[PDB]
C-alpha cells in the first residue's frame, strides 16, 4: 500500500481533553422518561446540542432574572405567523405570569391575536391552491387557513375603537404610537386568551415599528376616510425600547424568527453595549448576507451581544422547538415566578 | 420477472402534448453567445427555468409600462443587505432612469445608501470572527465589512440635518414620515452614487414603515437628547403606498428578498384586487409558515396577486441573479424608456 | 374609502366545513403533561402538525404490523451523520428490538456503529477550523469530533476480519456483497450497544450500495494491496432488497434525511407498486430538483408510494426530531410488540 | 444622551488596510458588457463575490493543467437531477473535449444521459400533482417531466447490452464494475449528444458506486431472471479512483450538488493528504450535519483538502450557476486545450 496514502489516512491523533463530552443518545431501553429524554439531547448532536445549549442559556436568564426593574429583563421576539400557529397560546402563557419583560412582533403577531378571540384560526395544507381560496375567500398562511370573515369581524370590533383613538388624539392631546396603540387594543380585547389582554395586564410593553403592514394598517387606512389625522410615530417608541435596554440591570434575549423583530431587539441591546444572554430559534441561514440570517457572532461584531455572552441559535422551526424550550425551562420555574410575586 | 414489479417499473405512458418544450442546455461548441447562454436558461430546469420566466414576466410590465401614471406601476423592494451589497449600483441605476416607480426597503437599505457616500463598505468574510471584530470596531454583514468609523461619519453628516426637521416640523408646520424623510436625506446627500438622490429627483416614493430599526434611527435617538419631539408618522405613509396601488393602471411588483419590504408592497397591490405581475427573487423557504417564505400561490389565495398573473419566484441570492435579470430586461429595453422621455 | 378597495379587503367568506380542526397550542397553565404536550404539535401549526401527522403515520404502520413475513414490512433508513449523532442510540433500540425489517444506510452509517464501540465521538462545534483540527489529527462532523485514532483503532479491529472475508470468499466460495459484509461485521464487533450486533441478531438486512465511500472502503483499499481479490457485488442486494418489497404484505418507509438512502428504498417499494405508508424527517428542499429535497408527492408521480397513501414529511433536523417520534410511537408498543415475541 | 450609549455605538475604528476591496456592482450606465457584469459579480458580496472566487479558482486548476497525466487531475462530480436538467450539455461539452479528467455521479446520472438519447425530457412544474401524473405514466423530477415510456425504451435498448455483458463475463472472463459499465454504455449509445460516449471515447473513468439506484439498476434485476449471474463489484471502481488522486501531479475538484459524489471524490483526495483546488456548488446546509451541506473547511480537517487550498463553496442551484461558471473558464480557454492537443 502507498506510504503517503497510508500515512495521510492512517494519521495519529492524541485524545481529546478530559472535560471533553462524549455524543450519546437517550436509551429507550429505559421507557419514556421525557424530561431525562428531553436533556439527553444535549449529547445527541447538531440542532439537537444547539436545543440543550438553548435550554441552558434560557434557564441561565430566569435564574438570574429571579435574583420595575428586575435582575434581568427578557426580550421576547417572534415573527408574525407564530402567532398565526398555536405558539399563541406558549407565547400568552409567558406574557400572562409576566415571565418576561419586553415584547416585539411584527403587525400580524399583534391583529392575529385579537382576531383569533373573535373567530379561530384553521388547519389547511401548505398544497392549498390560492385560486380556488381565493374564490371562497380564504387567506392561506403556510398550513394554515383563515377565513377572510375573521377579517370583516375584525373590522366591526376595531372600528369603534379608532374613533375613540383619533378623539382622544385631539381633545385629550393622547400622541399615540405602536406600543400605546397595542396596549389599547389588549385591554379593549378584554379576553384571557389574548397575549396583549395580559400585555396590557402586565405592564409589558409591545413594540412593532412597522403596525402598519397588515389588517390593522387596512383599518386605519380605510377608517382615515371617515375620520382622517390619525397619527402612530414610531419615534417615541425608539426611545421606550432602547431605554428599557439602557437601564436593564442584566437583559436575556429569546428570538423566534428573524425580520425586523430580531433586528429591533438586538439594536437596543447594543445601547448598553450588549445583551447578556441570547438564545435564538430561527430557520434562516448565513449564505445570502441577510440579517435574518445571520449568525449570533455576526451580533458579536456590532456589540449587540456581549463578547463573553453565549448565544445560542437553533436552527428550527419553533413551533416544534418553542414549546420544548418552554417546557424545560419558564414551566419548570413556575413556583419560582409565583414566589417572586409572594405567592408561594 | 415478477410480472407485479415489471407492470409497475413498465408502466406505458402516451406522448406529451405537442405544445411541450424540451429541456435541453446552451451548447458550448457555439462558444460563448452571452445572450444565447442566459436565453438558454429557461430549457435548463429548476430554477434556470424560473429565471427564464422572470425575465419574461419583467419584459411584460416593461412593454406594458411603455404603452404621473405610466400604463404599469412597478413596486421595487428589495431587503437592506441588498444595498450593503454592490446589488445598490444595480438599483440606483433603475431608479435613475425613472425604470421603476415606487420603491421599499427597510432601514438598512436607506442608510447604507447614503453612508456609501461617505465611506466604502469593504470585502471580508463570513468566518471573521465577531469578538475580534468587534475589539477593532469593525461590524460585518454577512461577508463584508463596514468600519464603525462610517457610522461616526454618518452622524456628523446626519445631525445638522435633523436640527433642521425638528425646525420645520415646529415652525413650517411640516409632518414627517419616512418617505418624506428618505426624499430629504436623498436631496442632501445630492450625490450621483445614491440610489435616493435619485429617487428623490425622479419623484419615486420610498416606503419604509421601519424607519427606526438601524443607524437612523440609533442617530433620531441621540438627537432626540438635545432637541426632542421629533415625529416620524407611518400613517400617512400607509395611505400614500396604499394609493399608488389603487390609482395604477396596471401594477407589477419585483421583489429582492422577504420581510416587512415583500408584505407591505403586497398589501398594497391587494387594494386594487391584485397585482397584475410579480417576480420575487428570495432564499426564503415556505416550511415555517413564514411569509418571507411563502410561495407566490400562497399570495393569490389573500387577493394580493391577481388569479389570473403569472407570478414568478426565483429561488437564489439576488447578489447574483438581479444584475443577469437586470442585464435581460431593464438594460435591454434603456432606448425605449428614453424614448417616453423624449429623449431617442 | 374606495370601494374596490374595500371589496377587495373585505371580502366575505362562508364558514369553513365542521370537521375543520382549529389551531391551538399546549397550554402550560395545565403544568408539563409531556404526553399531551406533544399531541397538542398536531394543532399548533406547520412542521408542529407535520410531526403530530408523522406520529399518527408511524402508529399506522406498526398497529398493521402487530396485525419471516410480518403484517407490514418497516423500511429504516438514515444518513450517515444520523450514526456520527445521538440518534445511533435511537436507531439500535429499534434494530435490537426487532421493531422495523429493513435497514438501509451509507457507508459512513455502517462503519462508525462499530467504530463506536471502539472509542466514542466527542462534542465539538461547527466553527471549529479545519486547519487546527488537521494539525491535532481529529476530523470534524458538523458540531462532533471524531479523533483519526479512532479510524487507526477500526483498522486494527477489521484487517483480520478482511483477511477471513477473502479467505472464505476464495475457499468457502463466499460470494460477498454489502449487506453480507455488514451482517459479518456486525457478529464480529459482539457489542450489545451496537446497531449492527442486533440487526445481525434478528436478521434484519442492511443495504448500503456504495459501501466503499468512507473508512472501511479505506481499509478494503489499502488491505487490498497485500491481499488483492475481494469482491464487493451489488446486484445481488438489489436482487434481495427489491424482493423485500415485492413479497411484503404491506409496507411502511420511516426515511431520515435523503439521497441514496432515501431513494433505494422508494425504488424497492415502485417494484409492489408503492409504499403503503411513508414518513420522512429530513432538511432537504425541492428547489433545487434534487431527490434528497423532493417532496413525498413526487414519488407518487412515480409510484414510488402508493396513490391512497398518505406520506408525511417533517422539514426538520432528525437529531431534535426522530426521538420524540419514537417516544410517540414504537416506544408506547414495547408490550405490544413484545407480545408477539410471546413475551408479554 | 446616555453616555454609554453613545460610546457603544459611536465606537471609533481605525481604517482597513490597503489591501481591502471595495464593494462596487456593476455600473449599467456602461451599458451590458457581460464579461465585465461578469467579473463585476466578485465585488458585489455574498454568493456574488463566492462565484467570483469560484471563477478564479477553476481558472487556477487550469492553467494548472495546460502546464495520460497532465499537470492537474480534474475530479468532476455532479448530482443526477443535473443531468436530468439542461447542465447535461455542459458536462458533455467539458467531457467531449477531454477539459476534465475524472467524472463521478449517481445512477440517476449515467442512465439519464443515455435515455436523452432515447427520448426527451420536459419542462413541467414542481406543482404538478403525483396521483394525476402516475395515472398518465409520466414521471416528475422537480419542475421536469419524463415520461415512463422513455424507461420502456430504456429497456428495449438495454437488454441486448446486458445479454452481452454476462456473456463476456462468463467465456471472456470480463469482471464488471460500475466504470467498466458506465464505458460500455457509453459506447453502445453512439450518440454525440451524450456525456458517456464522449468520456469512453477520452477515457475518462466514470465512478458510480450505487449503480443499481434507479432504472439501470430496475433492469438490472430483471434481467437477472433470464440471465442471473451478473456481477457489479464496487471494490476494484474504488482501486482505480484513489490511485487517480494518488498518482496525480496536482488535483482540482469541481463538484455540484452533495451525497455520494461529492464524498467520493473528497475521499479520493485524503488519498494524496487533499485536494490542491476545490469548488464546489450547492444549496446544502451544515446545521443538519450532513456532508452534503458540509463546508470545505470541514473537509480540510479530515485532510480531504490541503490545508494550503482556497476551496470554494458558491450557495446555489447549479443549473444557474454551472453554465456562467464554465463561461468563464472552460469556454475562454478552448484554444489552450486544442493546443495541448496540437490542434491550435
Ligand atoms: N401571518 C403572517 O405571516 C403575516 C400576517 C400579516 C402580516 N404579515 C407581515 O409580514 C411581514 C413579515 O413577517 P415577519 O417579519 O413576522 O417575518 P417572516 O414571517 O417574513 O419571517 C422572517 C424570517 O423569520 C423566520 N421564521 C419564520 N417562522 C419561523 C418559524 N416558524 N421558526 C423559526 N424561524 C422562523 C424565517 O427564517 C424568515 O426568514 C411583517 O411586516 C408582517 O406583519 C405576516
Ligand atoms: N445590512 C443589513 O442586513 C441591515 C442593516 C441595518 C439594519 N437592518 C435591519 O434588519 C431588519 C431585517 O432586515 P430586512 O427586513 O431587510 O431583511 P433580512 O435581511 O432579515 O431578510 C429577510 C428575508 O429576505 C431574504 N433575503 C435576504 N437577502 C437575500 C438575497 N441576498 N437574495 C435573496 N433573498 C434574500 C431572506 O430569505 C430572509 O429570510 C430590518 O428592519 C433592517 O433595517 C439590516
Ligand atoms: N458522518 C458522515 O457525514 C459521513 C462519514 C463517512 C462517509 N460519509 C459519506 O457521505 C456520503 C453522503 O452522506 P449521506 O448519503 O449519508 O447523506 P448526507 O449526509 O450527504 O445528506 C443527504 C441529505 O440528507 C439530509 N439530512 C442530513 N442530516 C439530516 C438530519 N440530521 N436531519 C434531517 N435531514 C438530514 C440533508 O438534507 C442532506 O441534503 C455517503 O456516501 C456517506 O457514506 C459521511
Ligand atoms: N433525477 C434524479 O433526481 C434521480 C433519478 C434516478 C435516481 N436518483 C437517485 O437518487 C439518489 C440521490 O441523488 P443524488 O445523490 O444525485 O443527489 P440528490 O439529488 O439527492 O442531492 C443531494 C444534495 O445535492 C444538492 N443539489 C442537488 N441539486 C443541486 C443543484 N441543482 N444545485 C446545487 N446543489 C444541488 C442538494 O443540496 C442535495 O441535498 C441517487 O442514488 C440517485 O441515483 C435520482
Amino acid at each position: 500500500a502507498p506510504a503517503g496514502a497510508l500515512a495521510a489516512v492512517l494519521k495519529h491523533s492524541s485524545t481529546l481533553p478530559p472535560e471533553s463530552t462524549q455524543v450519546r443518545g437517550y436509551d429507550f431501553n429505559r421507557g419514556v422518561n421525557y424530561r431525562a429524554l428531553l436533556e439527553a439531547f444535549g449529547t445527541t448532536g447538531f440542532q439537537a446540542t444547539n436545543f440543550g445549549r438553548a435550554v441552558q442559556q434560557v434557564n441561565a436568564m430566569i435564574e438570574k432574572k429571579l435574583e420595575p426593574l428586575t435582575s434581568c429583563t427578557i426580550f421576547l421576539g417572534y415573527t408574525s405567523n407564530l402567532i398565526s400557529s398555536g405558539i399563541r397560546e406558549t407565547i400568552r402563557y409567558l406574557v400572562q405570569h409576566n415571565m418576561v419583560d419586553v415584547l416585539v412582533t411584527t403587525a400580524g403577531g399583534v391583529e392575529e391575536d385579537l382576531i383569533k378571540c373573535l373567530a379561530p384560526t384553521y388547519l389547511g395544507e401548505f398544497s392549498l391552491r390560492g385560486k380556488e381560496l381565493r374564490e371562497n375567500g380564504i387567506n392561506r398562511i403556510g398550513n394554515l387557513l383563515v377565513p377572510n370573515e375573521n377579517y370583516c369581524k375584525f373590522e366591526d370590533w376595531l372600528m369603534p375603537i379608532l374613533d375613540q383613538m383619533v378623539m382622544e388624539q385631539n381633545t385629550e392631546g393622547v400622541k399615540w404610537t405602536p406600543s400605546k396603540m397595542i396596549a389599547r387594543l389588549g385591554k379593549e380585547i378584554n379576553n384571557p386568551e389574548s397575549v396583549y389582554y395580559w400585555a396590557q395586564k402586565n405592564h409589558i410593553p409591545v413594540f412593532s415599528p412597522a403596525l402598519t403592514d397588515g389588517s390593522l394598517g387596512d383599518m386605519i387606512f380605510f377608517h382615515s376616510y371617515k375620520n382622517p389625522g390619525l397619527v402612530l410615530d414610531i419615534v417615541e417608541d425608539l426611545r421606550l425600547i432602547n431605554t428599557q435596554a439602557i437601564f436593564a440591570k442584566c437583559t436575556g434575549m429569546i428570538i423566534l424568527g428573524g425580520g425586523v423583530v430580531k433586528h429591533h431587539i438586538a439594536n437596543a441591546n447594543l445601547m448598553r453595549n450588549g445583551a447578556d444572554y441570547a438564545v435564538y430559534i430561527n430557520t434562516a441561514q448565513e449564505f445570502d448576507g441577510s440579517d435574518s440570517g445571520a449568525r449570533p457572532d455576526e451580533a458579536v461584531s456590532w456589540g449587540k451581544i456581549r463578547v463573553d455572552a453565549q448565544p445560542v441559535k437553533v436552527y428550527a422551526d419553533a413551533s416544534l422547538v418553542f414549546p420544548l424550550l418552554v417546557a424545560e425551562t419558564f414551566a419548570q420555574k413556575m413556583d419560582a415566578f409565583m414566589h417572586e410575586k409572594n405567592e408561594d
